[PDB]
């Protein structure tokens, strides 16, 4: 069975958004790495000037 | 015998123109001290400046 917000698509479709899904989830989860790195990074300056 | 820039000094003229002499090389001592120290904590912070 089709297991989507959208629902109703078959064939080819249903393979393209299924690609779509994909896709989202890939950038999000990019985007919540960059919010990560940037906030450690932010630690670490901490650090360099405390250790000053 | 006496020896010293001045000369000419006996007994207890002496014995205080030695102790001032000494006084005044501890001084220059102290104030080399200070210089060498103060130029290598310019070094220490070229150092933490580099590291970060």
């Amino acid at each position: 069975p089709h297991l989507g917000e959208g629902g109703a698509l078959t064939g080819t479709a249903r393979k393209a958004e299924e690609a779509r899904l994909r896709r989202a989830e890939i950038e999000r989860q990019t985007e919540l790495g960059r919010l990560q790195q940037q906030i450690e990074q932010r630690r670490r300056r901490a650090r360099a000037q405390i250790e000053a």
